[PDB]
């Protein structure tokens, strides 16, 4: 039977089953003023699937010039063609090597450029737009979204969307890496899925992908999704609730200390975006602090709502695409706020 919802996180996680109901506010609003983030599933069969392809990236964009960053060491590679980034995206000999000859685990740096989504990509723009879930919250002039409402003592999102580009993580060492590094907005976001690579030549990972989501501290329910449904899975994340920034600062300045870093007592390893929280800090941040997190796989088509102040990071199990909205909701709009 189809249903309006489940609970994901053992309860603590919102699940909308219809990204158009027009009745999903009244669900969505009671979690996400208790400051909670919540998954949408099913946003993909709403858009153009062949508008969201890699080999159509290449082929309609390739010659233009970019960065990219080699996910393992953080090393910039300068000023290459995007079709050297997506012509790898599947096929793993095609990728670019690093000096111990092993393919590269890339992130396609700022692309489209700045605010440039939507002159690059007028119909990709469009299909996004029209089928983003919640969309008083989440469309440019939406009745909850306040972004185009606000004077300068608020701090305002970029025109978007943005589009977030990496392969996906492979070995064992790869599992203590991010691809989005633990960082907090100022802004609320929307987060969709709009495809997953699962890549051929070292095709036969399956194994390495169950062990990270199981030391993910991925929930049962989640686990059933893979296993029984055959859904494609993209990204761990890891989010906390914006009261718990604190505390997380607290324990990276401490593991900082540890490490021989030299910091002033005052600097703020989370705005550093320099910080992966691997199995080990995870359950040290809950033994030591008391703060729990919020462990979420986004599959094919999973829209995944952030809420403002809160801290993530992202972690692709395979090649992803993802395109995600900024928006300013009323529950939240205090952590934009330019005074006291
Ligand atoms: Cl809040
Ligand atoms: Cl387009
Ligand atoms: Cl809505
Ligand atoms: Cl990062
Ligand atoms: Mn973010």
């Amino acid at each position: 039977s189809m249903t309006s919802h489940s609970w994901l996180c053992d309860g603590r996680l919102l699940c909308l089953h219809d990204p158009s109901n027009k009745n999903n506010w009244k669900i969505f609003r009671e979690c996400w003023k208790q400051g909670q983030p919540v998954l949408v599933s099913g946003v993909h069969k709403k858009l153009k699937s062949e508008l969201w392809k890699p080999e159509a990236f290449s082929q309609e964009f390739g010659d233009q010039d970019v960065d990219l960053v080699n996910c393992r060491n953080c090393a910039i590679i300068s000023d290459v063609k995007v079709r050297d980034f997506w012509d790898g995206f599947e096929i793993i000999c095609k990728r670019l090597r690093s000096e111990d000859g092993q393919p590269m685990v890339l992130k396609l740096k700022d692309w489209p450029p700045g605010e440039d989504f939507r002159d690059m990509m007028p119909t990709r723009f469009e299909d996004l737009m029209e089928n983003l879930p919640l969309p008083e919250y989440t469309k440019r002039d939406g009745r909850l979204n306040l972004a185009s409402r606000l004077p300068s003592y608020f701090v305002r999102p970029d025109l978007g969307p943005k589009m977030y580009n990496a392969y996906g993580l492979i070995t064992a060492e790869d599992r203590r890496v991010g691809t989005t590094n633990l960082h907090l907005d100022v802004s609320d976001a929307v987060n969709v899925m709009v495809y997953v690579g699962i890549p051929i030549g070292e095709g036969a990972h399956d194994e390495e992908v169950l062990k990270t989501i199981d030391e993910g501290d991925a929930d049962e329910v989640t686990k059933e999704r893979i296993h029984d449904h055959k859904e494609k899975p993209g990204a761990l994340w890891h989010i906390y609730a914006a009261k718990d920034a604190e505390k997380i600062r607290e324990l990276l300045r401490k593991v900082g200390e540890e490490q021989g870093q030299e910091n002033p007592p005052d600097h703020d390893p989370i705005h550093d975006q320099s910080w992966y929280l691997d199995q080990t800090l995870r359950k040290r941040l809950y033994e030591e602090y008391g703060v729990q997190g919020w462990a979420i796989v986004q599959f094919l088509g999973d829209a995944v709502f952030i809420p403002a102040g809160a801290p993530h990071q992202v972690h692709n199990l395979y090649s992803c695409i993802k395109v995600a909205e900024d928006f300013v909701s009323p529950e939240h709009v205090k952590h934009c706020f330019r005074l006291t």
